[PDB]
Parts: C-alpha cells; structure tokens; sequence
C-alpha cells in the first residue's frame, strides 16, 4: 500500500556511488522517502531528529564507521528498535559475525544485485512485521 511505501530510509556510505546505487534500487522497489548520510556521525545527527524507519549502512567510513554506528544505535533507547541493514565486503565473514553479534537486522555483501537487496529487505520486513 501507499502507506507502507512511506517508510523513511537513511542510506549511509562514504562513497557517493554506493549511495546512488542503493537509492536507485530503493526507488525501483517503490520507496521514495530516502535520505543520505556520509559517516556514522552525520547519520546520528539525522536519526536523532527522529522519524526514520530503516537504516542501511556501509562498513568503512571516516569519523564513525558502520559497526560503531550500529552499536551506538542499539544502545540508544529511542533508537534501539531501528531495523539496520549492514553492507559488508566479501572475504570478510568476521564482519558478518561481528554484525550479527552487534545486533544488525541483516547484512548484504557487496557488490550486490538489485535482486539480492530486495531479497534481504523482504526477509527483514517479515521478522519485524511491516
């Protein structure tokens, strides 16, 4: 429905190209309420204003990385409920375990196709009920 398509996303990544790819895939899926941030600090400044419903973060970023962003989110009372999808690089399963242990709603490995992202997004929406 139009209503659920209203879910507000925050895409967090140092690389503009990455933010562009994700933002287009979201648009292909019908989600137009998308915002961007370039590091963990910029993201927290936007999240604290509230009213966000889903966060997608890349892993390596300056100032505050993705893992650190995730722990910060999970430790904040008002934010601990946010669904958070972590993007990680291949050859780094340690990153996958780390994200699971920190409370990531899910992870997606890059590069990823339009199909994979949707696949992971849908799995998350079932678990939390959306």
């Amino acid at each position: 429905m139009r209503s659920d398509k209203e879910l507000k996303f925050l895409v967090v990544a140092d690389f503009s190209t990455m933010r562009r790819i994700v933002r287009n895939l979201l648009k292909e899926l019908g989600f137009n309420n998308v915002e961007e941030a370039e590091d963990g600090v910029d993201a927290l400044n936007k999240l604290q204003a509230g009213g966000y419903g889903f966060v997608i973060s890349d892993w390596n970023m300056p100032n505050m990385d993705g893992l650190e962003l995730l722990k910060t989110i999970r430790a904040d009372g008002a934010m601990s409920a946010l669904p958070v999808l972590m993007v990680t690089a291949e050859a780094k399963k340690e990153n996958i375990i780390a994200a699971a242990q920190a409370g990531a709603s899910g992870y997606v490995v890059k590069p990823f196709t339009a199909a994979t992202l949707e696949e992971k997004l849908n799995k998350i929406f079932e678990k939390l009920g959306m």
